[PDB]
């Protein structure tokens, strides 16, 4: 196994992330199986009671493990399926090895730091880069490791010390480091200090960086490079400059361009791996679609407005994989994507009377739609600001996707203007009193992949068309309520036909609305699916819809 | 509360827990009430399942907490009962944070070890320094907090951090720190750097030493005291001179006659504490106490030759609390105790086939006996030697105490000798097969401070009138065997009574032997009830049969 | 005396300057006499052999020290006169030591970085802060000590450790410590990371910030300045926010409504410094002073365009004290100042032939001219650059001020073009043949302040009548080579007077072209004297002139 270390930083929230998932997605081009770890320094076993305000969405795997968006980002460049051990955390390895001593595995022997806790992150890193992520089925032949957080950090000191000793438990031939890092712009000089503070930190710590990525609002200057590769003891080739970019399709270009790859290759001995003429043809044919879309993103300028109602709106990696998701469907469009960012509280009517501003800015904004999107969302401060917009796309005829919350909220909504039960509502939202016509309702979660089963008769239904010919789709889950099964049959009556449900016909999965273009909702996540060649349907439906090219996409499904 | 932090230096193993328990005893002559918490930031959750080839002896507490000798140091010394909280370690505190965690307790935000880990070292410290640990019931005055390990360590970062912070959170008024160092002595040049690094290492951690005190073989130079004032930013009278005196009862009366009190009293504001009369009259007492037992000490220089038979005994702190329950015992009786360090292995007739020296200096150690232990045990391997002593002792009417592994093998001794069964053995030693002549048998461990009650007509017992006119004794456990109860009734036939049980009748914890002047074992550990100014009863006996003045103790007991 | 030092951050760059000069300016309105310090811990001496590509342009002093940029800011803010002292550099403090190490003074023992560096340092800063600065020759009251470059550099190690002694060899009512960092923003995030690293390296060397100032791009968030003030361990009144303001002038007004001077006036006890009622007018009296010119530089927005033309002007710090001496001017005269930063080289022919661009675009910008600049200058690359542009500002009538270089090109396109001599050069220009008409000659450096004495017939010059009545005035010098003096009584014939000159009548050092409204140049350097309340007259004379209000300038001084 190879392994490539992602490290460090002056700051988090720089491009770690991204190139990994760049490095790795360029690995691939060479025909190289590449999985992925990424170790989050902190208390938490897992990101699935953290809120949104920190490190943005949770992302859901096959296995149900919810984790840092960073597995999100790994799954769709590389395209891999991650089990919840790919994410390692202070919590899960304090954990792992404070059992581990319970069991008196230690054998009367102090269980301390070193050795014992940085053996067991050796132990896990050695396990888990072996189990297979592609759908090859077999054993990889990179690992990219990413290190969240700041090298230097009280939380990543147990894993720096890990990752030095692994560096020299596997070979150097084995072993390489990137460091990540801010080049800061102040006056028009480029400051090299952060950058020199950083690599003095990691080789205090006794890592030596083989690469170092420049963070940048513009192209390093010649001056600045050289600085840096005086200071810190690398070479100039060991540099590479990640200026900004206009979308995260392109970064593996830059790298590509520089010659990273070119470094990677001869500093791992990667040619030494042995590649059969299937796995390069994979990893050129890789390298030309990647080109193609990034080319089709750059040319095909025309534009699509997609807008997203919700929470946290301001803070757009509260929805990356909504994000993400609506760029893929965008992209094989061939249309440019606006999301417009609207906070579904400013809909509401007791907005107005504290601004008119804000309340007529997102009514505008949504009014602005060529297809409206309600997510999977984090609580109750909003739902009817998100009912409202449910509303009026069924009202106007614009395209409407509702994935979880979006789901909830589009049968309520359903509930109280065409089934004619003008009070019903969600358990979720209000228990003051013991309501009767309680639309969703609780059956501690339910999460990971599961199957949804198409209704006999569903094929009328575009989303089932987006599907195609298949009567299965497995997608991921993250939700305790769901739809009052007792009702749905009262609810397909007006048109809102429950496409698909769970194999036991008892939970309520996929639906659309008869009399709409395009009214569809979800009660699975699929943006968690969601590849860059190939964009999850739901998504895709509301993309093609919200263009008018609705038609042309699902002929070119089914062909 | 007021926290005397005491901390660090270049090694463990050199002071800290004998100048923390030596500083306590000293604010306790104040007539201040003083707690103490040993931080041990090491993975094991306690010291239970630990093999004393590191850190010596397994401690128990009241409540059954397996525990670093240095609570024992505490509860010797300061005249208090610890609770297994009043020990911190790395595997408790991050298993705490990680159980708040998942019971959802942060409230969604990221635990990090700043601050969610260093809160609730601070929390912990706050709870358990507030718990009644002296008789009086009343709450501490003063806490001393000794941080185990050295300063600078990966595993002790998150207490320093959590110390640094507390620094602030109690007033300077209610903080002191004490840095206990290594003078080493070169060529009769006593050299200062070891600890001018270890002062830079605790301010690099954002910590200020209050004290030195300084380990050294002889006492230092003002030359090195001034030199340390220099280098370290300190004044002279905050350096104190702790110099490899011959017993540890001396160590509080350096730093009593160097003033460190004084300081401290300063320092930390300590005439602002409410104290009463009676306080400040049993603070008083007590110097008065501890100044007449080390001139005791000091003056009668009388020999009485103890043989401790066991494992490990090459590796003194093996057997700390025995050693100072042999001790406290001797300066009682008012003789010079040596113990006679019997490796029982060497005893056993196939260690003459590898070496005769072993054998014959082991078993002259033994014959030089005035009285004979046989401690409790860490393992099988030694059993028959320690049953070859049990005999000998038995044999030669020389006094003898059996603890724990002791009773199991003195009852195994009589059975095969005295009661004639020529084969009878223990379930912890031998399982080849089903023996039927079981004398030691399981009933997954019983710990803590647990009733014996002694027999009806057990009185012509000299155990029980080493303990006086009383029905029970409280006393503290460490054992998954014990004696077979169907054998028991055969065994007092002989002689060999079991004075004190269980409650029940059914579990067997003192036995005293008729034919024989002091041959005495007991199922609890009654080391670790000892105090330096009252003996454990089985020790004091133990000592006082060997001295020959059994009749003289046993008289001063009953008065 | 008390001591504010101002220190650190993750860049150099950034702000210490400004707000060590701002602080001692707020200092200095409570009636507090102010000095300040800088340390450059940098191996050079002084600044008098570096190039203006590191750290902008040398700084002149009254005892012609060539010294950072720095002490030019402290000069004009502070309004007070540095001796070459007040710099403390790597190379100054280690030749002193090493000086005073081989004159024996260290009494046999061995000279260390500490004590013997580090008491150096605290020696010297002791020294100079008594050294009186302000014009009253009374002793200071407040020293600012600015700390440049990076804490945890190298270079800086002996520095920090001088001033965290220095901090317990003064009181700490007598020291508080600003830390300056950056809080980059990256997405709309504020990252306060940056910020916790070096307050982390700061207690690591064992100093702890008494203030934080963040520099951002924008104001911070109250939860930007929450979490700074949670993982720095300081209240939120400890933090300033200094937010990229429109001009510096503003900085010191920004401080002010943030209550540092209300904290730092607490911290540093300053009510129990004694005050005269004089020192508080005085001090009330610069605060409505600086209120009153801030206003009129937000306010009176009407432009004026003055062309400078020199080497290096894409680096605006290359020209600071000319930079800052045009806008006391402007402000002055109560106009907005543009300079239009005109490449010397650009002008010449020879760029015209590489790109017409750069050739068209400087000289449109030097077309755009209300009025024309040639500071002094670095080297010979770009002297015909200049000669055009003293030709272009002579014929068409556009104000012209010839500083030092300025000067010496302005003689030298007057012999060519006006005494007639077709060939007349430079000294320091070329020397390929032993020339004749020599225009420029020498005559090791001429540094510091020196009396310029007018002519007696020269007061029909506009520059004598912006001086007024005074027969000297005294102005600072750097400058090797200057006028060849057997040449100017040849072309005073032609009008190009040299109204001033040493007292020798051998140096030239004032010249007026009388045919000309303002056509003037000085061989003294007249930016190092300036003050933001009263400008350098030959600076005020140009912008006035640029402005057409000459003479109400004229009149306003001569009043
Ligand atoms: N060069 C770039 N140009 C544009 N966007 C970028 C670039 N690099 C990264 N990004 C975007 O920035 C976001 C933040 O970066 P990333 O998540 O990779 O940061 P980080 O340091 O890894 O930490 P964190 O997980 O805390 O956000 C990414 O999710 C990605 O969408
Ligand atoms: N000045 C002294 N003279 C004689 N014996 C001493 C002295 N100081 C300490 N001791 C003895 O040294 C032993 C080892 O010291 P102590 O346990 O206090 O060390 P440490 O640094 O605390 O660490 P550890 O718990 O790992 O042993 C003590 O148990 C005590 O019996
Ligand atoms: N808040 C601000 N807004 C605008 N300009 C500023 C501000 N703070 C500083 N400046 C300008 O930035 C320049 C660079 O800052 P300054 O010189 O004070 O930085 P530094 O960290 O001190 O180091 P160096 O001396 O190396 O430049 C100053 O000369 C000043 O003109
Ligand atoms: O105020 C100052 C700034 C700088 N310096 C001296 O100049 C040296 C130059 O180092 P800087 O800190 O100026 O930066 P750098 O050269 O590493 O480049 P950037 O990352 O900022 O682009 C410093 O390391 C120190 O010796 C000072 O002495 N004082
Ligand atoms: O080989 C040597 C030893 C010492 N030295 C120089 O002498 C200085 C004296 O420092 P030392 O390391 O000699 O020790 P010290 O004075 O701190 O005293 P002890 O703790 O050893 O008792 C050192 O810090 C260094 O400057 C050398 O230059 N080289
Ligand atoms: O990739 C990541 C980023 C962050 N984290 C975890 O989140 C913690 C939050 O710390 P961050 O490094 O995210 O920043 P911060 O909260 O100090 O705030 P800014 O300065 O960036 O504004 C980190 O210290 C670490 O525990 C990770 O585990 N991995
Ligand atoms: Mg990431
Ligand atoms: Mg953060
Ligand atoms: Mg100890
Ligand atoms: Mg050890
Ligand atoms: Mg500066
Ligand atoms: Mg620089």
């Amino acid at each position: 196994m190879k392994y490539v270390v992602v490290s460090g930083g002056v700051i988090s929230g720089i491009g770690k992330g991204v190139l990994a998932s760049s490095t790795g997605m360029l690995l691939k081009t060479l025909g190289l199986k590449v999985t992925s770890i990424k170790i989050d320094p902190y208390m938490n076993i897992d990101a699935g009671t953290m809120s949104p305000l920190e490190h943005g969405e949770c992302f859901v795997l096959d296995d149900g493990g919810e984790t840092d968006l960073d597995l999100g980002n790994y799954e769709r460049y590389l395209g891999i399926t991650l089990s919840r051990d790919h994410n390692i955390t202070t919590g899960k390895i304090y954990s792992h090895v404070i059992s581990r001593e319970r069991r008196g595995d230690y054998l009367g022997k102090t269980v301390q730091i070193v050795p014992h806790l940085t053996n067991a992150i050796q132990d896990w890193i050695q396990r888990v880069s072996k189990i297979p992520v592609d759908d090859t089925g077999l054993e990889p032949d990179v690992c990219i490791i990413e290190l969240g957080g700041t090298v230097g950090d009280i939380e990543s000191a147990p894993f720096v010390e890990a990752l030095r000793q692994f560096q020299f438990e596997v070979g150097r031939e084995n072993f390489a480091l990137i460091h990540v890092s801010l080049v800061p712009v102040i006056h028009g000089e480029q400051k090299t200090k952060p950058t020199q503070a950083a690599i003095k930190d990691l080789r205090s710590l006794g890592l030596i960086p083989d690469m170092i990525a420049c963070r940048c609002s513009e192209e390093l200057n010649r001056s600045t490079i050289d600085k840096i590769a005086m200071f810190c003891h690398v070479g100039p080739e060991q540099v590479v400059n990640v200026h900004d970019v206009n979308s995260t399709y392109h970064v593996p270009l830059l790298l590509l361009k520089q010659h990273m790859i070119d470094y990677l290759h001869s500093r791992l001995k990667l040619g030494e791996v042995p590649l059969t003429l299937e796995d390069k043809e994979r990893g050129s044919q890789l390298l030309t679609n990647w080109e193609n879309m990034t080319k089709n993103l750059d040319d095909s300028d025309d534009v699509v407005k997609i807008a997203l109602v919700g929470k946290y709106t301001n803070l757009k990696d509260s929805y990356l994989s909504v994000t993400k998701s609506l760029e893929h469907a965008s992209m094989k469009c061939r249309r440019q994507l606006e999301i417009l960012w609207v906070e579904a509280s400013n809909l509401e009517p007791e907005t107005q009377e504290v601004d008119k501003n804000k309340f007529h800015d997102s009514w505008n904004k949504l009014s602005s739609a060529d297809g409206i999107l309600v997510p999977g969302g984090f609580g109750t401060r909003g739902i009817e600001g998100m009912i409202l917009a449910a509303k009026w796309a069924r009202e106007s005829g614009v395209p409407f996707l509702g994935v979880c919350l979006g789901l909830q909220v589009a049968a309520i909504e359903f509930a109280r203007n065409v089934i004619g039960r003008p009070n019903s509502s969600s358990t979720e939202f209000l228990d003051e009193t013991l309501l009767a016509p309680e639309d969703q309702v609780v059956i501690t979660m339910r999460l990971g992949l599961r199957p949804t089963i198409f209704q006999p008769n569903s094929e009328w239904s575009n989303i089932r068309k987006l599907y195609g010919e298949v009567n299965e789709v497995h997608e991921r889950h993250r939700h305790r309520y769901e739809i009052n099964p007792k009702i749905v049959n009262d609810m397909e009556s007006r048109g809102f036909i429950f496409v698909g449900k769970d194999e036991t016909g008892q939970r309520c999965e996929i639906f659309e609305l008869k009399g709409h273009p395009y009214y569809v909702g979800t009660q699975y996540h699929p943006e968690y699916t969601s590849k860059v060649l190939e964009p999850s349907r739901p998504f895709w439906g509301l993309v093609a819809a919200a263009s008018g090219t609705l038609g042309e996409v699902i002929k070119d499904i089914n062909l």
